[PDB]
């Protein structure tokens, strides 16, 4: 049936193949674990080598066959399309809740039990989470800085973690428009090599990699009156072309930008005009563009009219690192902003972009969501705590499945020990302590330093959504597998 | 002739060989029954997962070859045609039945006599469900409601069984026009994640996952003139394509649909008329448009008149999780509603999806036949019972078929406990115990707590239309293997 | 020469593998013989599973390769021309028979004994056949269903064998027209699921399974003008098809029922016009209701009168079973009638419309032809009985043939009450002994009770003209294959 | 040179192995030889199954390789365009013929000693057969009756012989014309199953198994101006297509027959204008309506005329078993008839259809050249009798060649003998006996009863060209063989 070389399993096997295949992703992933965690180099057929630590970006680019794998993959979209972080931690939790699960199947004990007690303490674990949540202000600038900083940490590029801060705070804040909502979509992340990290400036305006099409077109426009067109200069005969032309003029439009090509014979009638034009647009540049300026992106010219052009105070074409780039800015009300990311080299500046595409994202949660948890693995000790407590009153056979799920959660605090250098045991022995005594605001494991430390005074902390979405979606995709018993698969 | 590693079997060899396949196929299901049974995952060629309880679904996606798999598959198939649910009982139900016949046959008691002993007893056990029968009212919220949940529960959407079962029933009783008939066609099951499973609401209209096709067009329209066209906007020259557009203005329309494309063209000069468009809509939501507005679909512009537009009160734009969508509401009198389904998970809303398109079904089967039975094997249990008394008057050989086919039942009690981890002797003699003193309406057995419960008290009933379905396929499925006594198949 | 595999016979061996290709279908189809036989299941490589107890759909379906089995699957196809019902019969008498001059031969009579005994024997088989005949009054009612019983028993549908009988000896009488000569091709054969077999019905018009074409069009037509097209409704332009559509509203036509398609833009022109039509109409349809109606079926609009229009008091849209049929009934003077069959499963009424196929063939015969004979082997035994009488007068060569020709018969009355599971050997000797004294009409097997009874006085009896058939059609293919010494076959 | 399997012979064995491909073909036809003879069924690659005793029909269809064999085949072509019947005796006299010569040439007799002798032999043969022959009346019912009978004999179809030498004399002497010659070619043999035998009828005109092309067209025509057109009626636009409908009105023509087909839009004009009409008339049929009317079959319209038109008093559409065919009769002076085979089944009639083709030949040859002589072998003893006496005047090696040239005509005795059972010895000397003392009209056997018996007074006769016919091909086709010593194959 199937291709000599692939194998089969099926029944108690087909649990253990998918516990397996489910390892071999956790493992993968729990050696990048935390700020002093390792990355992955990714090679394709066709050359392009793409290094990350991102967790479900090396499960994209990478190729899993298994489909106990794959729905894996599945939960670190979800991570990323709620979170966007803690791509690596979701997996380890789950892993770990995983590898309980089989030992409690191999303790004869029932997936109805494990199931059951796995959602039971899930269930009391988020209300643990709701519990030990502490409250901030939205725009408070200081824990603004400290969710972006904690996600910043760990990289080669924190040495200006404190200029990353306050450019993506910044940001935030200016897109978020009411109280509130971020999105993303409104801020552009854009990385050109020259200077260095601590250079990175945010510009209230639409910055793209486009020059002036040809050298006779003026170099700047003030008070400019931005054309949109898709559709592209390009005309037989120089006749219908020069018309074409001319009623690009009978716009008003002193700036266009199309999203496809302009002929060369355009292009000298345009600079006649005195018409400055860029071609080739992507078709994001088309949207951010009519989203800055108010232009409409229109089809056809014949639909063209000057109630379709947008606004900008000035657009000038500006040399960066030699390069020539089209700064569209002081538009009336723009609705776009632009990072410019500096650096020393591209590729680090190509670290740099997903580094803040992540920041910006988690600030903006910060805002919404106004509760926020220490870091260092305290509340997952916490947890660990009352889950054991909570286990008692459980009690029958639940509670073996219950103890077990609270106790999976030291599979973080323990790899992470692990991934520092420091001692597995009495790390969690001194972490644990200090928890239990102090509490979950005077605890955490520090690997910086290598000690137990006061996460919340070093400003470790992340949004209490991503540690409640850890928990949810670890825990349903645990049931997912449970349920599943039976696998039947196409040839 | 055939394929090296194909096998032949013929006469007796040919009867065990389709008993065989048809246990292949009743093993695999019975492992699924029950609310505390287990699911199967398909997951085919091209990568698709498809994770199911659904008996039929997974005959229909998984690969079967034998003829005799195949015409079990028209069978499950046939349970989705009538009831939709209860796809594993009737085909567990069949394979002990089978599995009876052929130890009937070991026993060389003649397949003519294993024939009229099913068909009779089968005959009497129809009798025996209609009189046992427990009438209901049609319209009774209560009985409504827990026909419902039944079905529902078993799944890990049941922590909002209350509010599903609510949504299920008003639906019902909103379509079901007359007293009385319901068409599930005229509830649309639609399913957006974001909030959790008791925000599912119940729409009276018409709800589409589509958007106002440009920015620049209205974002609602009140008093609406919906038009239906199946012609795609797309006219070569802007004068035809514009007269075109004119000639929908004419119309008085200002809301429309079409089912194919509209050229970027066209939305200039629709935005420049008012009129708000959506494209590429679903040949589906065409005809539940229609059905709703009373619009009346158009092929050719020419045909399209005033008179063939239909009304909606409002046709409004509005987001959901961020997903902008389109509520067409407050129509004269719409024939079509929208039950819209929320959930923590695409794939958790998935299931739902299915799960509320059986329990609206059983729910107009209840209201359309005013008899149910109670649950939990309490029929089964009855029909052993009063068939083995059955049986002795009967007498000859016959009497053997007939006592076979009677005890084939207890299956059913049995795999659900086995599936429950009860001790299956001890639970059948518990609950033929109580059966036989208490009664039917005082039977049948609670997997949920692992004892034997009054079944009827709980809530825990099924139409009896299910019930008499389920034997009436099985034993006419079982006398059609039993006809055949010699396969000629094909190279 | 040949394929490695294909194997050849010569001479004597040539004999013997004929009589035993002869013998493989004898041997396949004697197992599907009497009410209490069994069938068989055909499965091709499309997956077509067609199950059947009909000898020449059998020879028709699977797979024959042999030129003497080729050549007995065309006396089958003579069997199904002639009579339809009785295709095991005939097969199993000419299978005995073949053996019979099989041990002839091994006996070292030679050839021309054996074809002269056969062909002597044979010719006062059939003298004695009409002397045994029983004459009956073409229209008797009672006779008329003794006959459709006959065949109609046996099958799982003779629950309502009472009103199967009904329904065909009326359809028969309707459309017999003189008296006197029953054309099948006046009655149509129309399955549909739901409701039980006593619910079939006869209805006199024509029911096709098409709906109207558009909700915006008439449900029903009074008062019908009926127009017959075999050209689509298809032409480019609106203005042309609208010109199309007013010259077949200058007919008179209300109803139209084309052969082919119906473009969408013509449904709307049609509707405008008060127009009901149908498409995509099958050639049979559009004969059956030429003949009802009278209309005339037209190739080009250009040839359609008003006098080419048809006439029905009412075409009607109904639902049955949910789907929308059309009835045209209340003709002037229909030619053509409608047998509408309902049963609780598809493929129990596709049994069913085979079944009356036949019952309504043989009623016809039975009115035909005012001669009739008990079944249940009363002939075949009368049979045996005169000609061991005949054998002995002639003597010589020839008696051993003879003596070996009426000895043959002894197969049906033995493979009957094998497959009843009945003694062979003292069946044989109490049917033999009660038809000697009481005679043929206080004779023949109950398979039923599984004694020898009076098949008279049970209404047990088939037409003579079917009995006659099958000694003429047996004789003839048994000396065709004497005749032949030598098989000349191409690579 | 030669693929693997094929073999080669010289000299000699050239020698040898051409008489043992002579003795396969010569084997295979003198066991179909006489009246007690048998068949060969014949099945090719597509599976066409064609049953004859016809020798040249079996050489034509089986597959002959050998040059030999090929040459063998073009005298069993000879002997059907001359006489059509006695191709096995022809076969067989020349086989044994070959045998004899190839004894000689074991014996030493040199080629040319073989050749001359029986070159002489032969010569004395023709003069033997021409003294012997008796004279009757070219129109002599009873000889032509014998004739004829004696042809058909040897057949299932012989219980009618009566009948169908009754048609067949009528038939000749119908279309015989002057003092005679008698051309087949104006009978027809039209076949239908139905009736039997004893039905078959001549039909002085012309009949086809066409019907008319529409119900709409007249079922009859009297006075019939027939037309042949071999142009299809097929034209492009209903305005020049009802042009050349009034075009064929305008000739007078009545009936139309036309070898190619009729449009569906013609055919409603044809019957509007009372044309009645026949499509995709055969080449055949066309040419025998021409010869029955007198009608000029035209190619273009243009020069069909009214003058072009044949005549027939009554041209009919009338059914037979069912099956429309018209009947085109009363002509003036038809130079055509039909003749209407009836019988049981087509294949029964298939086989009186190719017997009549013969009978109808032999009795026109009866006319032609009024000698005919005894049959059952008596001329061959004859010539037995009288050249060995011969041989002994002839003397020398001659004398050798001679004496085995006549008692190779014993092989048809014998093998006549052989195949009715008879003591092929005994008999020999028996009829030899009888003829030798009663003479040759006092002499043959009679294998219908086996014994020696007057053929002549049985009315056992056959034309004398058939006899001379025979001893020519079978003498000058020996010579050929012996003429050749040398094969010359390519590869």
């Amino acid at each position: 049936v199937l291709p000599e070389n692939m194998k089969r399993y099926m029944g108690r096997d087909a649990q253990r193949m998918n516990i397996l295949a489910g390892r071999i992703i956790a493992e993968t992933v729990r050696s990048t674990l935390g700020p002093k965690g390792m990355d992955k180099m990714l090679v394709d057929d066709l050359g392009d080598v793409v290094v990350t630590n991102d967790g479900v970006t090396i499960l994209r680019e990478m190729s899993v066959e298994h489909p106990a794998a794959k729905m894996l993959i599945e939960v670190a979209k979800t991570q990323e399309k709620e979170v966007g972080d803690g791509t690596t931690t979701a997996v380890v939790v789950a892993g770990e809740l995983l590898r309980k699960a089989e030992e409690l199947l191999d303790q004869n004990v029932h997936p109805t039990i494990v199931v059951k007690g796995y959602q039971a303490a899930a269930q009391k674990a988020q209300e643990l989470l709701k519990t030990i949540a502490c409250e901030v202000g939205a725009q408070d600038k200081e824990i603004l800085t400290k969710i972006a900083m904690t996600s910043i940490t760990g990289k080669g590029a924190e040495k200006a973690k404190e200029k990353l801060a306050e450019i993506i705070v910044e940001a935030v804040s200016a897109v978020v428009d009411d109280e509130g909502k971020v999105d993303k979509d409104l801020i552009k992340i854009e990385k050109k090599s020259g200077a260095s990290i601590d250079d990175t400036e945010l510009i209230k305006g639409v910055l793209v990699d486009k020059e002036r099409v040809s050298a006779q077109m003026p170099k700047k426009v003030t008070d400019a009156k931005i054309a949109l067109l898709n559709c592209a200069i390009e005309e037989t005969a120089s006749e219908m072309l020069k018309d074409m032309v001319a009623e690009i003029k009978a716009s008003g439009a002193n700036v266009l930008f199309c999203q496809k090509g302009i002929d060369d014979l355009a292009q000298h009638y345009l600079a006649k005009e005195g018409i400055v034009a860029a071609r080739r647009v992507k078709k994001s540049d088309m949207e951010k563009l009519a989203k800055a300026t108010g232009a409409n992106v229109i089809a056809a010219i014949a639909a063209l009219s000057a109630q379709d052009l947008g606004d900008a105070g000035l657009v000038e074409e500006r040399k960066i690192s030699g390069d020539s780039m089209i700064f569209v800015e002081e538009c009336k009300h723009p609705k776009a902003v632009t990072m410019l990311i500096r650096g020393t080299t591209e590729h680090v500046i190509e670290e740099v972009a997903r580094a803040v595409d992540d920041a910006v994202g988690v600030v903006g949660c910060t805002i919404e969501d106004g509760r926020i948890v220490s870091g260092g693995g305290s509340t997952e000790v916490e947890l660990s705590m009352k889950l054991r407590e909570y286990a008692e009153g459980i009690s029958g056979r639940e509670q073996l499945a219950v103890r077990a799920f609270a106790d999976a959660l030291e599979v973080i605090p323990r790899t992470l020990a692990e991934n520092a250098g420091l001692d597995a045991i009495e790390i969690l022995v001194k972490v644990r302590a200090a928890h239990a005594s102090n509490g979950n605001k005077c605890a955490g494991l520090n690997v910086f330093t290598g000690a137990v430390e006061d996460m919340c005074e070093n400003g470790v902390v992340e949004p209490l959504r991503v540690k409640t979405q850890a928990i949810q979606s670890a825990a349903e995709s645990t049931e997912m597998l449970l349920r599943i018993d039976d696998v039947i698969a196409a040839e």
